């Protein structure tokens, strides 16, 4: 990463090396890597984040739609922002150089602590969990049509299922059993969750 | 976080990132995951506050119901301090600021470090446990009245079943057992816990 | 807790905060949990100290009867220096807010940083080892009046148990059994432990 | 490692140390493997890589390709740049000096930090990193031509597969079964990855 | 421990507290354990040596004996160094001072990095140490006399029960099974234990 | 450790020291235990080198054998640097000094950063580990001769033991089996390793 001492480069530590390899192999594409990614990534280089990247085994096919992603990104930033060298001066970074494809370390450290600032790193980032984010998507196994309450289910259990599906992806009370739904349509409008939870527990 | 190098900015560590989610999953929303929760999150900005509960696999019920809490608050703020730019000049914070939703890392960076500061990541991290008390409240899953002393139970494991609903949530001899609540009605009013646990030893 | 870097604050760190929960979880209240406390809680503030025993989740009847034991060191601090304010001039700590009740972490920080310094976070970590200790005692299983010597037992094992019992609480040789008590008294008076041990071994 | 304080020699740690002789024991020649190896020799002297390729205990005809690779590059590198002392001058490093056999560490630290720097740390990575990517592939259990999906194997499982076996190494559509091949075919050319999925979901 | 930064104290880690109490509670006091307890206590005042020993669960029975040595070396102390105060200068420190019972961090911080120093961690440390090794030798369980080579037992195994014994506590030859005994008598005088190793193997 | 802050002695850690006795209670004195003793050793006084091969608990015969290596190579250095003092001047170190058995931390220390410098760190773990070879040659249990390829062994098993037994120690076409023999002759001469393990795949 690039962090203060003035900013410098730093090199990625074993720990958080491990700690991507191992949530990844745990959890796989549960929506709930994507902040750890981005956590462990903190003041990342691009090459950092393809070191990451790559340090996954599995999940190839996930990988491959990732670079797809990446690519589309890469050339919206080429139309938006078209590279026209100087002796010693610093290059203007294209969508390869931000996905540090083309780009060496030097010239990322470069781009990201000159004043102003290129947060190619950031940028990068960004293109990664867009990338990410439709995976997640692409991976929940259940739509929120098929989250209903069962008939001996806790209030909570279901609410945890409907939310969790959500965050992959008065309907909650639709979904929920009769029993609680009657108790549901009992407190009227403009019921909290909170509320709601109590009413059916 | 925000620590002393002069105030700075530090990445969130993958010993906290780690900690702070095995925690919840071991410990779910007992009453001493509050604490915990708020010493891992020593210094942090909101960016900070919103990674460590987006790490969070489970319990999206409870994430919602924090959500609601955090909304109510943020309206309490802006109904109190109404954010009325100049240019390279410091913003006012407005509750969706402070919730780390539509504010930058350097804005968060920018008040925190101010002179005077506006503690933007203990404003938030006040809205997140008043929140999180709620939950543990509501998933206290015994009330106190319930907490009795067993025939053969040690008055010990009692009392330390009573503080602990209690923590969650003379009514300790009230529940004591016949054997145990005689010797403690003997022992008179003004008797301490510990006097009162080796009367029942 | 306090360090030097100048006396600064720095943050309770994870692998702290978890050596502690780790150490109460595996051996409770265990004599030589009270050095491990102590040594864990080197530099702390009333906060941390605080902090530290607010992470215990289980053992709510010991932690009830510790803040008993401190109330009544803080009523005697209250009698001792009655606490008496001047714009920007530093406040007399009360009882209350030694254990960091009523005080905040910057008054915290302000008592045990200024010259002369006014130690809060070692008068606290006092009154809380003085509870501590209480509780160690009171959880004490054996008395040291039990702990004798069986027919078959290495005087070795027994000795362990002698002075286990005693740390939580010429009578060792009283309660040695019949076989090494003879060759006990026949060493005579002003014999070592050491030479007890090499002569019923 | 050479890292910031000026450029200096650090210790290579005991994590790192563990974290490469783990990998390899865990996955062996797995093409992620070397990205890994990578990011753990992040500025590595030629000793530091030595020493993580020492540390390694079987896999020795792997090893032995390495060496053998290694000699390949250096024998270039002598063909490239000659090898030509004057006292208390450095010298020009040949093959055997950048592979740490005929160079001491104090000569490797300073072609490093020298100025202008001879990276003799990249140019030695740049050989093992060669020779390991040839031993990823010889390791490769599967061709690309076996890789094909089974009658009831979820199209997701196969194409992990398709660009596992091809990391180590319209073919996807051809190796796809019946019922998904005419699916893909339905969507004509231009088709991505993630639509490809979807349509076969 | 006191350690540069100007010599300043530090705490002692959650890492050497607990490594200090695994190695008692794997090892008990086979006699590796000591020169492990001297690099872990490396720099250490008189209150981390008394911490360390403190944090000790088990072995009551040894940590009794260690006291008994350590006051015979207190005495001594006081025999050669009696201790002799004029305001805000430094005392001179007595047996127990040095053993960390009538000592203050503070005064120890003074000894030691006072100049000359006085190293009290040091000396103390000895006292320690001394009594350690007379505990390791007595729960030596087995005489080296008893240490013979059996009929069919490696002449490798032999030598390292052999030398083990020997460490808590021609005769290797003597007590050498006949077979190998013969072969190492054929080698004459003046045989080194490598080629002993080698003519039995 | 002598390290960099200038040149200052820091503790031994205790994931250093850890570290060290895991690696010879699980791999023994395999081959890949030399490297890893000396990158554990990377900057390391004599008193630091004794340390670790103190914490070693079994191999009590190897690290008796290491003493002779020892002491034969403080002969030697007593023989080429006779040792022959003049108030608060460096002394010159004998052999015995280097092994750390007659010096201090300090004149270690003193030794080691004085200008010109005397490495007595590296000179004496040159000594160790030139007797660790000799013993990691004597614990190899098989011969390079008995290495030979079975009927149904793939060519990279056989050849995985070939060079393992030769690191702790065209032959290796003579002990393949008939089959891949007949394919390595067919070969010719001046084929690499990579061929010849293709050619028999
Ligand atoms: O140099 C690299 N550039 C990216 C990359 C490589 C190819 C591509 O089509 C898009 C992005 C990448 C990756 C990578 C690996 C897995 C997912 C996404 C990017 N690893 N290394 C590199
Ligand atoms: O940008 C964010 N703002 C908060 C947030 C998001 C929505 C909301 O209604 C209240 C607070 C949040 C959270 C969050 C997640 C779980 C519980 C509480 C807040 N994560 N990210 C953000
Ligand atoms: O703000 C606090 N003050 C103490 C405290 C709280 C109440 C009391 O009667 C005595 C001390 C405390 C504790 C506490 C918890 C368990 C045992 C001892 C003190 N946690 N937080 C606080
Ligand atoms: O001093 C060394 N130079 C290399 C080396 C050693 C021999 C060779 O033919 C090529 C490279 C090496 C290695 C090594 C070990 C395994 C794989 C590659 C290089 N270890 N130490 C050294
Ligand atoms: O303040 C202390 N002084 C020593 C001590 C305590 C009593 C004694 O007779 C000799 C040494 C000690 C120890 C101690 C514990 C176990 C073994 C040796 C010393 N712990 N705390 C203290
Ligand atoms: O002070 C010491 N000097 C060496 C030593 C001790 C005796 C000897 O004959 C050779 C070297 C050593 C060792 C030691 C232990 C095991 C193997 C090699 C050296 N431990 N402490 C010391």
């Amino acid at each position: 990463p690039i962090v203060q001492n003035q900013m410098v480069h730093q090199c990625i530590s074993p720990r958080t090396l491990n700690a991507w390899v191992k949530v990844v192999e745990e959890k796989a594409f549960s929506p709930e890597v994507i902040p750890m990614f981005s956590a462990l990534s903190c003041g990342a280089t691009p090459q950092d984040l393809n070191t990451m990247l790559n340090t996954v085994g599995g999940h190839q096919a996930a990988m491959q739609m990732l670079k797809e992603t990446i690519n589309e990104e890469a050339a919206e930033w080429d139309r938006l922002h078209p590279v026209h060298i100087a002796p010693g001066q610093m290059r203007e970074p294209r969508g390869s150089d931000i996905a540090g494809t083309t780009s060496t370390l030097q010239e990322q450290i470069g781009w990201m602590t000159h004043n102003p600032p290129i947060p190619v790193g950031e940028i990068y980032k960004r293109w990664i969990i867009l990338g990410l984010n439709k995976i997640v998507r692409m991976y929940s196994p259940t739509s929120i049509l098929d989250i209903r309450q069962g008939p001996k289910e806790p209030f909570r259990d279901y609410v945890d299922r409907f939310y969790k599906t959500l965050r992959a992806e008065t309907l909650l009370v639709q979904n929920a059993n009769p029993d609680c739904k009657t108790i549901l349509k009992a407190l009227g409008p403009g019921a909290t969750l909170e509320e709601m939870m109590t009413a059916c527990q």
